[PDB]
């Protein structure tokens, strides 16, 4: 009907003393640079938050007349806290020397400006010092960090918040005692204020309320420089607005008032230079609010997943006794290194498209695809143009590279811009940097280190001691993978996300539908049963190496396979008549949804900037395909045209929710005897619980997540009419691995080693040794060429099945193929890159973590992996195919891929692919008839893992009148004719109620008066159902 929702402030600060264990674990999720006491956490119930914390809330935002009473926003809790005080106990990310300057050095390069608290404000900052004494808590063992909803970070460093003195109070976090301040809004003491507050310090302002006592706004530096640098900045950067506190205005501009439409980036925001092209420069400004506009939508939403929980982990389990948990979350996060890889040499990854460019109309005619974004990672240096083209100021003289081609550079400067010139973030984007580069096509880190001692190095951020580590180092580590931008046309993005929907549709023909994952579902299963899967694991012989051990063996394997599926085929198919076959699988594809969900992300600040800049990529993209429309027929040279029309663009954006691409969801708010900071006694007197407000807007309309579909069935998907070798058959797998098994006395002349490559070449060249084949084994490779044979006439999946699930599923899907006559043509397959991790695979992969950098660093980097296991963080990824999703989506996971929109007024979210090669990733195959995923489980980590006395006694409790009704309904759907065996005993068990089990006694009576002594059916349900 209507949700509810809690008031609450913005936001607290948490504060306690300095943990002594589980902090080496918190480290490896955390974010932090070693030259700086700040750090950036994940939000994690039971490491960073008490457990009965509630992410989403209603907060407090202002005041209105009429007596004041509040108003309240809802808002979920950022996926991430803010540690600005106590950094110095998180281990650094990243042995990496000097970010802190790489950044500020890299930010003056590409014109972004840096965080300047004002001079006359310094006399009103609250320090950590303070509060750890009004605290009682010691600054050297304490930890500082803020912990906001989604809506208001940006509000926080702009001083626009105040700390609640009188509210303080305690929670638990591991046993430990844990202090916390609420934060509120300044506006609160103006009444009908909506907008953001400048000069917040001025207690004379006249919005402020009559008689009111202003509170001191709660400005705090290394807090403050840590917001704009790991919140604002990779919006700044991603919406091109070199003006970081314009930017973070904007974002506050749109938090305190929900009716703003039109512009809210900077009025004067400048261009990257590389009629004439000024429609070009608007259409990004305008997309670039259209994004900034619906990532607010998102931040003041309300989702249904909860704050991750340590202990909820499936991660720990047994490996979890010793405090060495940390080896089980360093590992799982070293598999993630392998997709923030990709994510960043990607050429068309998320994190590089951040500029604009224009194709032109294709004069009136749509022209969905004219505005679209481009990688501008290696032009973010050109000179900065105005509205008009025109050159600003310092931009002068500055060289203007060309947006494709030309030998780009991508230095530590340009990894610090794609990390929003974060130094805390940069430090865990080195973090998995250092674990990529699963080469195995190709550097010497020993060799260079030493032969560069005092030879005038390249690089002022580090020394001979610390080369090992530095950016530039491992830049040149992985120079070969470097992003080289030379596509000029619009690209797919690629884009970081996690599916984290129970349901996909990801079988081998997609979405075909008894349904068609019902069929699978029961094979997969009947073949679990018969014990040669692992529904799990498809990679997995489960019990193979024992069954087969005779060629008799093989028979029977291959028929129950070849019999499991055609009798499961042969059902589906005669159901969906009793439906059009031929056209209806030309209408299905694969498809699966990515989450808006803000804690779905990985627990980690870093994985988390990949989605959020992900997302933002795919808004601007939306808001971009309908600019054109904006500007047809219109005067879009006039001054103030951004203010004129934004309302519009920011309309057809909305226009898109639930549309095709764009998944949304509508809630309403219920609304009212609410506690909040007293308007008169001060920010330090008690909460006063007398003020009663609403919500302004009782209604929630956002973005729940991303439909990505891709066709199934389709030049280049031409099957060849040549067949296929029997060992690159549908048995190739098999006959391999159990040649010796099969063919036992089947080795070459001259071997004693059963060999079946030799075998099965001169098998069919007929260059076998005359008369070798046994007087069996003839009928055998008689059987196994009549099922090669049979299959490939039928096969239009241009892959060989790896295992008895691979084989089972391409079976069943050529067969349903053979049934709507398809022909001609391969279909289109999903392959799965999964992302894993292991111990360095050798001393050089150690390098950069040694203790010992100079003339131990060798030393160093061996003594690491001599004793390993005391490294909990010392992992490395390394990547594995899989070409049968549904198990890989089964684990709800991280994913990176190329997402290409179509809008044509609907939107189709187009299954992309990542560019530049095997540099995004060494195992992706360029195959048009063929697409990728890099995929990071989750479920069986960092999530619950992938019963009837239960749901009937579920039910008996929330439930009503009819309660004998709704349970003796679900016993009987769960037992057919067996409900009439059940005794009173049987049910008493069932339900642990007494009248209840007479009532099931006296119903399943009835029923049988009613099939006269024949079980069948529950009319009696209805009947009695009618207790209304
Ligand atoms: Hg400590
Ligand atoms: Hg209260
Ligand atoms: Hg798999
Ligand atoms: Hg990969
Ligand atoms: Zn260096």
């Amino acid at each position: 009907t209507t949700i509810k929702v809690p008031p609450g402030p913005l936001g607290y600060v948490y504060a306690r003393a300095c943990p002594s264990e589980g902090i080496e674990l918190l480290a490896l999720l955390s974010a932090r640079s070693g030259d700086s006491d700040v750090a950036v956490a994940p939000l994690v119930v039971g490491l960073t938050v008490e457990s009965g914390f509630e992410a989403n809330v209603a907060v407090v935002v202002g005041s209105r007349t009429t007596a004041v009473s509040l108003k309240l926003t809802p808002s979920h809790y950022s996926s991430s806290v803010y540690v600005f005080h106590g950094g110095r106990h998180l281990d650094p990310s990243t042995q990496a020397p000097n970010l802190t300057r790489l950044c500020e050095r890299a930010r003056r390069h590409f014109g972004f400006s840096d965080y300047t608290p004002r001079p006359g404000d310094l006399k009103h900052e609250t320090t950590g010092e303070a509060l750890c004494e009004r605290l009682g808590l010691d600054p050297d063992r304490a930890l500082l960090y803020l912990v906001v909803t989604e809506g208001f970070k940006e509000a926080v460093c702009i001083n626009n918040t105040f700390l609640h003195l009188g509210g303080s109070d305690k929670v638990t976090i591991g046993g430990a005692e844990v202090h916390r301040i609420p934060v509120y809004p300044l506006q609160l003491f103006m009444p009908d204020f909506s907008r953001v507050i400048a000069e917040p310090f001025n207690a004379n302002h006249r919005s402020i309320g009559e008689k009111f006592t202003y509170p001191l706004p709660f400005f705090n530096r290394p807090l403050n420089r840590l917001l704009f640098e790991a919140v604002v900045g990779p919006a700044a950067v991603a919406l091109r607005s070199r003006n970081v506190d314009a930017v973070a205005r904007a974002a506050a501009h749109l938090a305190f008032d929900e009716n703003h439409e039109g512009a809210a980036l900077p009025a004067d925001i400048t261009f990257t230079a590389f009629a004439g092209g000024f429609e070009q420069r608007l259409a990004s400004v305008m997309a670039g609010d259209a994004a900034l506009a619906l990532e607010s939508i998102v931040s003041m939403a309300v989702f249904d997943e909860p704050p991750t929980d340590i202990s909820a982990w499936p991660l720990f389990e047994g490996q979890d006794t010793a405090a060495a948990r940390a080896n089980a979350v360093g590992a799982y996060l070293a598999r993630a290194a392998g997709l923030v890889g990709a994510m960043v040499f990607s050429t068309n990854s998320a994190l590089h498209l951040t500029e604009v460019d224009d194709a032109g109309p294709a004069h009136s005619k749509p022209s969905f695809y004219r505005f679209f974004l481009v990688p501008g990672t290696h032009v973010a240096a050109n000179p900065q143009v105005d509205r008009e083209g025109h050159v600003v100021p310092g931009f002068e003289g500055r060289p203007t590279a060309p947006l494709v081609g030309g030998t780009q550079e991508f230095a530590g400067e340009h990894l610090a811009m794609l990390s929003g010139f974060s130094p805390a973030l940069l430090a865990k984007m080195l973090f998995y940097l250092e674990r990529c580069d699963g080469a195995v096509i190709v550097m010497d880190v020993f060799r260079y280190v030493a032969d560069s001692n005092q030879t005038d190095v390249p690089c002022n951020l580090c020394t001979f001691d610390t080369r090992h580590a530095c950016v530039h180092t491992t830049l040149m580590r992985l120079r070969a993978r470097h992003p080289k931008f030379a596509s000029a046309a619009r690209g797919a993005i690629g884009v970081f996300g996690t599916m984290n929907s129970m349901y996909s549709d990801c079988d081998v023909l997609g979405n075909y539908a008894e349904t068609y994952r019902a069929a699978t579902e029961r094979v997969m299963a009947e073949l679990e049963t018969l014990q040669y899967v692992d529904q799990a694991v498809p990679t997995a012989m489960g019990r193979l190496e024992t069954i087969i051990t005779n060629r008799e063996a093989l028979h029977t394997v291959v028929n129950n396979v070849r019999q499991v599926v055609d009798r499961e085929v042969e059902q589906l198919m005669r159901n969906l008549v009793e439906f059009k076959f031929r056209d209806g699988l030309g209408e299905a594809n694969h498809a699966m949804s990515l989450t808006l969900d803000p804690y779905a992300c990985g627990p980690c600040p870093l994985l988390q900037l990949l989605g959020r800049r992900s997302n933002l990529a795919v808004y601007q993209d939306l808001a971009l395909s309908q600019c054109h429309g904006v500007f047809a027929g219109q005067s879009v040279e006039g001054r103030n045209f951004r203010n004129q029309f934004q309302p519009v663009l920011r309309r057809r954006v909305m226009d898109m929710f639930n549309n095709g691409f764009l998944s949304a969801k509508t809630l309403t708010v219920a609304l009212s005897a609410i506690c909040a900071p007293s308007l008169t006694a001060g920010q330090t007197a008690p909460a006063e619980s007398s003020f009663e407000g609403d919500v302004a807007r009782v209604t929630l309309g956002f973005p729940k997540e991303l439909r990505v579909k891709s066709r199934v069935l389709f030049s280049a998907y031409q099957k060849p009419d040549k067949r296929v070798d029997i060992l690159l058959g549908p048995l190739g797998f098999l006959l391999k691995q159990f040649h010796a098994a099969i063919f036992p006395n089947g080795k070459p002349p001259g071997s004693n080693q059963p060999n079946p490559q030799w075998f099965w070449t001169a098998l069919q060249r007929n260059q076998l040794p005359a008369r070798l084949l046994s007087r069996e084994d003839i009928e055998t490779i008689a059987f196994i060429k009549k099922f090669s044979l049979d299959y490939g006439a039928i096969n239009f999946i241009n892959l060989a099945p790896n295992n008895v699930s691979e084989l089972a599923m391409y079976y069943m899907a050529n067969q349903i193929l053979r049934y709507c006559d398809h022909s001609t043509y391969f279909i289109n397959t999903l392959t799965a890159i999964i992302a894993g991790s292991r111990r360095p695979p050798s001393v050089q992969a150690a390098a950069a973590w040694s203790a010992q950098g100079g003339a131990g660093l060798e030393a160093g980097a061996r003594a690491l992996m001599d004793a390993v296991d005391a490294h909990p963080g010392a992992w490395t990824s390394m990547f594995a195919s899989c070409n049968l999703l549904r198990p890989v989506m089964a684990a709800r996971p991280m994913v990176v891929l190329g997402l290409s929109i179509s809008k044509y007024v609907f939107q189709a979210g187009n299954w992309a692919s990542l560019m530049g090669g095997k540099n995004a990733c060494p195992l992706l195959i360029f195959d048009r008839t063929r697409k990728f995923v890099l995929a990071c489980p989750r479920a069986g980590f960092v999530c619950a893992a992938s019963s009837l006395c239960e749901q009937l006694r579920g039910i008996i409790s929330e439930g009503g009148a009819a309660v004998a009704s709704s349970v003796f309904v679900a016993t009987v759907k769960s037992l057919g004719p067996r409900t009439q065996q059940l005794q009173i005993e049987d049910w008493l068990a069932l339900l642990e109620d007494e009248y209840l089990s007479e009532e099931m006694m006296e119903l399943t009576a009835r029923a049988l008066e009613r099939g006269n002594g024949e079980w069948s059916t529950d009319a009696a349900l209805e009947v009695a159902h009618e207790a209304e």
